[PDB]
């Protein structure tokens, strides 16, 4: 799994035309969706992944919380994103993975939104340019 | 090379404070850009670009050229990034790479703009939700 933090004023979305014939099925109101002062993590599940959902999902939920309580986030917003890794996990693998890491860092106490899976999305972003808005991980 | 192609509605950017004790020098209307209608090519220049910057930066031209022209930009901008790569090359291979997209961009015929190198960045940005908005290229 590779993950991107964004440490973002706002992240807001909406959603497009389906990439997936048969995405995640969803409400017209998560058709859009904003959250402010939110820690994004752009989540990208790999096909090594699979070997163990439950290991990388823990490791993903520390990682992400680590990072928005050293940057005081108290909302984390994650987003299914392809474009960290060429070995891309099938969607059921990615998916359970997802639903994993979003459940933990609800659990964990942050206010948690996330992006539908399966779609094209427009969204729009406002980075903050601290030291620390910006960072990868890596976790296997 | 990594490098993470988004297709934007817009793209602006204000430096914050520098990340390297001698970072690129700016004028005072350096420190904030924007651009409309605009393809954003964020390129991590990676250790192993060291060994051909001609090369690497030929072909860089080439692929977000490619793309620029099948989504109708005739914007480009260059942004300096550290986050699609755990092997970055050294300031002064990246900041010639760097230099090489951009001029070539120009030459190809685009209307480019490009990000300091060594800052601290803050920066919105509207991502369009089309199937082709945003890519992934490895070059190498």
């Amino acid at each position: 799994m590779r993950v991107l933090l964004i440490h973002a004023d706002y992240f807001e979305y909406e959603v497009k035309d389906k990439a997936l014939k048969n995405p995640e099925p969803i409400s017209e109101d998560m058709k859009r969706g904003r959250m402010e002062e939110v820690l994004v993590a752009f989540i990208s599940v790999e096909k090594v992944d699979e070997k163990n959902p439950e290991e990388v999902s823990l490791k993903a939920i520390e990682e992400i919380s680590k990072v928005a309580e050293q940057v005081k986030a108290e909302n984390v917003f994650v987003v299914p994103w392809a474009h960290l890794s060429s070995e891309l996990a099938k969607p059921s693998v990615a998916m359970d993975i997802l639903n994993r890491v979003y459940q933990g860092l609800k659990e964990r106490g942050f206010n948690v939104g996330k992006a539908p899976f399966g779609y094209y999305i427009a969204a729009k972003i406002s980075c903050k340019g601290h030291p620390l808005a910006e960072l990868s991980r890596t976790i296997v």
